[PDB]
C-alpha cells in the first residue's frame, strides 16, 4: 500500500515512477486520489465548523431560557446540524475507501538505483562468479550474457538438460505424475529426494549459524495475509484457494512469515527480526503457456528455504545487500557459477522497491536462469499488514521495513547442480559441501 | 470396491462381514445388487438375442425381395426390434450405474483375525514394549490400558503436556498461527524445526536401508486418485479441494503413492514394489469438535513418511506384518514406549481388511495415543485404480494387493519425544539415534 503522504507531497515523483514501471493505465489515479483526498479534508473542516456551531447554538438557547425563549427555531437548526454531521461523516467514510482502494493497488516506489526498463531483456548484470563450463555451440551466446566478465571452460561434448539427466539417473517420473496430477507436477525419486532434503538442511544450517530463527509455518493462510504480501493480481495468476474456506495455499514461506506479526507494534530493541523459513510452495503458473514444459524448473510445487527480515527503515538497504550475499555464499559453496542481476523497473513487480536476482549458468540450456530472488519491500507490506514499531513507549509508532529472499528453492537448485556438475556419461558429482547431508558423493546412472 | 463376482457367488459371506462391521443398513444392498445385476445380465442377453434376430429378419426380407416380397409385416418387426434394442441398451446403462454406485460404497471384506467390536474400545492390545514413566496420579488409567503386561516406574512429579513443553522451550507459536490461518495450525521454531526434519530423514534412511524406493510425490492429485484410495466419506470429512480445479490436497503420501500405478499391468517379476514417500499432509479434521485443541497432535497439516507396498496377493499378509514392525523398530530406537493394537470391525475403516496401530505412551496426557497405523487393503484399492499384474504375458491379469503404513508422522512423533523424554526442569533429551541428524543432544528452556 502506498503512503497517502507521498502522493500528497510529490504526485510527479509517483506519476513518473508509474511510467517507469510501464503502468500508464494508472498514472491518471494520482490526480483522482488528490481530487478525493481534497474533498475528504474539506468535509472534515465542515464537520468541525458544524460541531463548533452546535456549541454556539447551545449556549444561545440557554441565554433565551431567561428571555422570551422563542427557541422553537434554534432547536430546529440543531436537529439540522446533527442531521448534517452524520451525513458528512458517512460521506467522508466513503471517500476514504475509494482513496484506499487505489492506494492498495499502486506499486511501491522504486529506488533510484533501479535501472529503467521494459522487460527482462533490460535487467542489469552487476556481478559474476565461478568458472562456467560452456558447450562449443553456446560460446557466443554465453559471452553476450557474461559480458566477457566471466571466466569459463569450453566443452567439446554437448551438456545434457536436467530433464534428461533426471531420467538417466532414475531421479524422477513425469509421465505418472501427469496421470495423477496433470502437467507441471512430478514424482521425485531416489538420490534426488535425499539431495532435496539435503539442500534444505544445508540452507537451514547456514542461515541459522548467521543468527536466523528457523520456522516452519502454516502452508495455508487466511486471505488477508496474501492481500498484505503481494498485489491483488497474484490471486488469479498464482495463488490457489481451497473451496469453501478462507484458506489459501502459500506460494512462498515469505507470506506467512510476514503475516506473522500482522497488527503488532514491535520493540525496536529486538529489531532486526531474522527468520529463515521452510515450506512447500504452491503456484498456479497460469501465465506460462509452454516456456518450460516437462521438467522440474517451472512447476506447481516445490520446496524453498526463505530469508525474511523485519528492520527499521534505516537499516533495510544495508540488509537487502546482506541477504542477497547470504544467498550468494550458498551457491558458491555448491560450486554453481552465477551472475547477480539488478532487475529493471518494468520487470520489477509491485511489492519490491529494488530487486536482486541470482541467475545460474545452465551448461545444458546455454543460458542463465533465475535461481534466487532478493527484494526490499521497504514499508509496502508493513503499511498493509499494520506492522509498526517504537523505540520509546512514549510516542508515535512507525512502520517497519520488510525484506525477503530465497536461500535455496530446491527445485531450481537441483537443476543447477544437475546441469553444472554432470559428466559425459551422465554421472553427477555432488558438491563436497553436501556430502555430510547426502551420504553419497555422486549419482551414477542406472545400468551400472 | 468389492468384486461383483464376490456378491454373486457368496452373498452370505459379504452380508455376514457387513454385520460384523455393524453396517446393518448396507446389508440390504447385497440383495439389491444381486437383483439389479440379474436384470442387468438378462437384458444383456435379450439385446444379443435381438441383434441376432435382426440379422435373421434382414436376410429373410432379402430372400422375399425375389419372392412376392410381402415384407410389409416382416418390415414392421425390424423397426420394433431396433426400437427395443435401443430401449434395453439404455436400461442397461442405467443399471450399471445403480450397481457400481453400491459396489463403490461397500467396505472391504475383513480378515477373520479381525476382532469383532463396535468402537475404539473393543480394540485389542497384542504387544507392548518399553518402560513407561507414569504419573502417580495416572496409575489407574495406565494399568487399565497396559493391562499390567508392561514394565514401568511411578513419577512423583507431574509430567507436563507437549503444548506447555513446546512453550517453555520456544519451539512453537500458536497464537500467531491462529491469527494467520486459524485454529489447528501452528508455527514450529528453533530446535523443533530441526527435530521435525531429522525425524523425516531418520525414517527415510532406515527405510531405504530396508530396500524401499524413496519418493516425493505430487501434493495435489485428481479426484480419481482420491476416490480410488478411500471411501467417498473422506471428501466431506478429511480432504481439501482446490477452487475451480480438479485437484485435491493429499492427506497422506499414500494416495499419490497408490495413484502412481493406476491403470497398469505390473510385471509379476517385479512384485513387490516398495515405496517410502515423504510429504506434507492436509486434513480437514471436521469431525473433531474439541477433543485436542491447541497443540500439534490433531492438526490440519503435518509431515509424514509413509510406507506403501504393491504386493502379490499371496504375500500381502507377510508384508502387512513386515511394515508394522518396521515402524516399531523406529519407535524403539526412538526410545518411546508403546503398545500395538489390533483394530476391530467397528473402528476399522472402509479400505482395510486388517489394521494395526502403534499407540505411544504419553506421560503427561497419561494415556496411550496413536503415532502410526498400518493396513492391508488387499484388492480394494487395486480394483478401483485398476492396478493389476501378470507373470506370463499369456494369462489373465490378477489384481495386486496394496498396503500402507506410517514410518513416522513428525507431529505425533514430536509430542511423544517431548512428553516422554522430558526431565523435571522441563528440558527435553533427544534420543541418541537422532544425534547424527540434530547435532544437539537436548533442548533446554528459554529464560523467560
Amino acid at each position: 500500500m502506498l503512503d497517502i503522504k507521498l502522493i500528497r507531497e510529490n504526485p510527479e515523483l509517483v506519476k513518473n515512477d508509474l511510467i517507469k514501471r510501464g503502468e500508464l493505465e494508472k498514472v491518471k489515479w494520482v490526480d483522482e486520489i488528490l481530487k478525493l483526498d481534497t474533498e475528504w479534508r474539506t468535509k472534515l473542516k465542515e464537520i468541525n465548523r458544524l460541531r463548533h456551531e452546535r456549541n454556539k447554538i447551545a449556549v444561545e438557547i440557554g441565554k433565551r431560557r431567561k428571555k422570551g425563549e422563542p427557541v422553537d427555531e434554534l432547536l430546529a437548526k440543531s436537529r439540522e446540524i446533527v442531521k448534517r454531521i452524520g451525513e458528512l461523516e458517512n460521506e467522508v467514510e466513503e471517500l476514504k475507501k475509494k482513496i484506499d482502494y487505489y492506494l492498495w493497488r499502486l506499486p511501491n516506489i522504486t529506488h533510484p538505483s533501479v535501472p529503467v526498463g521494459k522487460d527482462e531483456n533490460d535487467n542489469v548484470p552487476i556481478r559474476f562468479w565461478g568458472k562456467a563450463r560452456v558447450w562449443k555451440g553456446h560460446l557466443e551466446r554465453f559471452l553476450e550474457q557474461s559480458q566477457g566478465k566471466m571466466e569459463y571452460e569450453i566443452l567439446e561434448w554437448k551438456p545434457k538438460l536436467h530433464v534428461d539427466l533426471l531420467e538417466i539417473l532414475g531421479g524422477a517420473d513425469f509421465a505418472r505424475a501427469a496421470k495423477v496430477s496433470g502437467s507441471r507436477f512430478y514424482y521425485l525419486l531416489n538420490e534426488i529426494v535425499i539431495l532435496d532434503l539435503a539442500l534444505i538442511r544445508f540452507a537451514l544450517d547456514r542461515l541459522i549459524e548467521k543468527g536466523f530463527t528457523p520456522v516452519i509455518p502454516p502452508y495455508m493462510v487466511r486471505r488477508f495475509v496474501e492481500e498484505g504480501s503481494t498485489s491483488f493480481e497474484d490471486f488469479e495468476d498464482v495463488i490457489y484457494k481451497v473451496e469453501d474456506e478462507d484458506l489459501y495455499l502459500i506460494p512462498t514461506a515469505e507470506h506467512p512469515l510476514a503475516g506473522m506479526h500482522a497488527n503488532e507494534i514491535l520493540d525496536g530493541k529486538d529489531l532486526p527480526l531474522l527468520y529463515v523459513g521452510v515450506s512447500p510452495c504452491f503456484r498456479k503458473e497460469a501465465g506460462t503457456a509452454g516456456k518450460d514444459t516437462k521438467g522440474i524448473f517451472r512447476v506447481h510445487q516445490f520446496h524453498k528455504v526463505e530469508q525474511f527480515v523485519y528492520s527499521r527503515p534505516e537499516e533495510s538497504w544495508e540488509w537487502h545487500e546482506k541477504i542477497i550475499r547470504n544467498a550468494e555464499e550458498l551457491f558458491q559453496e555448491l560450486e554453481i557459477p552465477y551472475r547477480v542481476v539488478n532487475i529493471c523497473t518494468g520487470d520489477l513487480g509491485y511489492v519490491a522497491a529494488k530487486k536482486y536476482d541470482i541467475e545460474a549458468w545452465m551448461p545444458g540450456q546455454g543460458k542463465f536462469r533465475e535461481v534466487v530472488s532478493a527484494s526490499n519491500c521497504t514499508d509496502w507490506q508493513a503499511r498493509r499488514l499494520n506492522i509498526r514499531f517504537r523505540d520509546r513507549t512514549d510516542e508515535k509508532p512507525r512502520y517497519v521495513h520488510t525484506l525477503n529472499s530465497t536461500a535455496i528453492a530446491t527445485s531450481r537448485a537441483i537443476v543447477a547442480i544437475l546441469e553444472n556438475h554432470q559428466e559425459e556419461d551422465g554421472t553427477v558429482r555432488i558438491p563436497k559441501v553436501l556430502w555430510k547431508y547426502t551420504g553419497f558423493k555422486e549419482i551414477v546412472p542406472v545400468e551400472k
